[PDB]
């Protein structure tokens, strides 16, 4: 009834196995059937679907009284990310809470991120066990898991940060890391032992920043660009009241979870990919050679912004291979679709999914195809024609005629877009510089997607090999 109700064979589980193995390949396949509308239930509830650009567009710019993401995450992010902060609000108050952080993220403590970011990774290739030698291989998606979570603590989490994960933090973040999997989709609550440890972290994780801010506050003084001085400052809501420390402690660590997922799955992916072509690396490093010059100079914010392949190797890694596939949200009040006799109720979720746009043969030419120069019809890390509207912080292009939009549209669309390039670009730049990448012998292509947690990533260890130039 109403949206084409998908035939499966079971209650209550319906076609979550189908959809928990490949998202894209079930929503193709559900394309192929039932056309850009469909309803599967995985598990509990029922998931409308809204593929193309105006799927994407109906969605991600719904109404506010009439799709909600809140209640849709709040029960699994909340016991991870601490309360008060993101989720565990009005929609308001999340506005509010971005525009701190897009206020820390300007483009002046993005320049002093660069020098930060290129001296950590330089400091784990000299210092990490991972590249001893001249040749040999790594696991990709572990070490450079630890570069993200080096490059992100240093710079935007802080001195102190960077410093706690030398010693019990890497222990409260893995613990405080197993609240996501979406079996706590469902019972965040239930007391199972991964739960205790989630809470257990998240408690110790918030008394810790709130020290950090407290020993600042002792000395009342200030260095340089992160968003922990940030937020002591950028306190004041429109009401007039300062952010208390356990909100900016748990802002902190909701941005913690957030960057190193999405930096740690895409940034490994990057890597995995330049070592099926050789050529795209090399390439890269010409790019260094041709527009930095022979010298190869510290990389700076401004130099950084020349590098148009090095752009290009994200955007097509980010078309391909984006942590999130599924956006998904709760309906408040009845919606009518635009064009047809389909109605969503209010018992529905809708599930929008802008990576089967980006991989759509209409939009994308041979799309499965990983191939960076296809973008040399245009580059842009901020992008393109439609609308902009402010929502309470900055001005967004809510704008969905975009059949690729990895970090989303509308009023939930993600501030940390400039910051993820900014070190994805960084990081890739630098391991450009110091490797090549090569797979193990007899080995073709890429691993598959794990699609089975939250954020997706590379499915099992995957190895290459590493070969120093000098
Ligand atoms: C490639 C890396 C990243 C990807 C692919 C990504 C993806 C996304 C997507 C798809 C959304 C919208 C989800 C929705 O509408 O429900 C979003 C929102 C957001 N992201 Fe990201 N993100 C990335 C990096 C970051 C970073 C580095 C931060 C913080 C430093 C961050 C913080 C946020 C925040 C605060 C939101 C707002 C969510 C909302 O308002 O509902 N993201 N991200
Ligand atoms: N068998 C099986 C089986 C397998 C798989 C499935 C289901 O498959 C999936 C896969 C992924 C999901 C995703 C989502 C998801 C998570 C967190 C968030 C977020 F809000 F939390 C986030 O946007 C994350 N983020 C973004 N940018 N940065 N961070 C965020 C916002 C603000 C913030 F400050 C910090 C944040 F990090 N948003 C969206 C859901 C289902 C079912 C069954």
């Amino acid at each position: 009834k109403t949206p084409p109700v998908v035939f499966h064979w079971f209650p209550f589980i319906g076609s979550t196995i189908s959809y928990g193995i490949d998202p894209y390949k079930f929503f193709f396949d559900c394309r192929a059937k039932y056309g850009d509308i469909f309803t599967f239930i995985l598990l509990g509830k029922k998931t409308t679907v809204y593929l193309g650009t105006k799927g994407n567009d109906f969605i991600l710019n719904g109404k506010l009284r009439d799709v909600c993401a809140e209640e849709v995450y709040s029960p699994l992010t909340t016991p991870v990310f601490g309360r008060h902060v993101v989720y565990d609000c009005p929609n308001a108050k999340l506005m509010e809470q971005k525009k701190f952080v897009k206020y820390g993220l300007t483009s002046d403590a993005l320049r002093s991120y660069v020098p930060l970011i290129t001296d950590e990774v330089e400091s784990f290739v000299k210092n990490s066990p991972a590249f001893q030698g001249h040749k040999g291989v790594f696991d990709v998606c572990k070490t450079i898991a630890e570069i993200t979570i080096y490059t992100a603590s240093r710079s935007l989490q802080g001195k102190e940060v960077r410093s706690k994960f030398d010693s019990t933090f890497a222990e409260l973040y893995h613990n405080l890391d197993m609240g996501f999997a979406p079996i706590n989709f469902m019972l965040p609550w239930a007391p199972l032992p991964h739960n205790r440890k989630r809470d257990a972290a998240q408690r110790k994780l918030t008394e810790t920043y709130m020290e950090i801010i407290k020993a600042r506050r002792q000395a009342g003084s200030k260095k340089d660009s992160e968003d922990m001085v940030w937020n002591l400052m950028s306190c004041v809501y429109k009401n007039g009241t300062p952010v208390p420390d356990e909100e900016i402690a748990h802002m902190m660590i909701a941005l913690l979870m957030a960057g190193q997922h999405s930096s740690s799955s895409t940034a490994s992916w990057i890597v995995l990919r330049l070592a099926t072509r050789p050529d795209i690396m090399e390439e890269l490093y010409q790019e260094q050679i041709r527009v930095l010059g022979s010298d190869l100079p510290p990389l700076t914010y401004d130099n950084l912004q020349k590098l148009d392949l090095h752009a290009k190797v994200i955007k097509e890694t980010l078309r391909l291979h984006a942590p999130i596939h599924s956006i998904i949200r709760a309906v408040k009040n009845p919606m009518a679709v635009d064009g047809t006799s389909y109605v969503i109720p209010t018992s529905h979720n809708v599930l929008s999914s802008p990576g089967v746009t980006a991989r759509s043969e209409e939009h994308f030419p041979n799309p499965l195809e990983w191939n960076p120069h296809r973008w040399d019809e245009n580059i842009a890390a901020s992008a393109e024609d439609d609308e902009k509207v402010d929502y309470g912080y900055g001005l967004v292009s809510k704008g969905t005629n975009s059949p690729y939009l990895p970090f989303g549209a509308g009023r939930h669309r993600c501030i940390g877009e400039q910051f993820a390039y900014l070190q994805l670009g960084t990081i890739t730049a630098v391991l450009v510089r110091l490797f090549r990448f090569r797979n193990l012998p007899g080995v073709d292509g890429i691993p598959d997607t794990d699609y089975s947690s939250l954020f997706s990533k590379p499915l099992g260890r995957s190895f290459v090999e590493f070969e120093k130039r000098h």
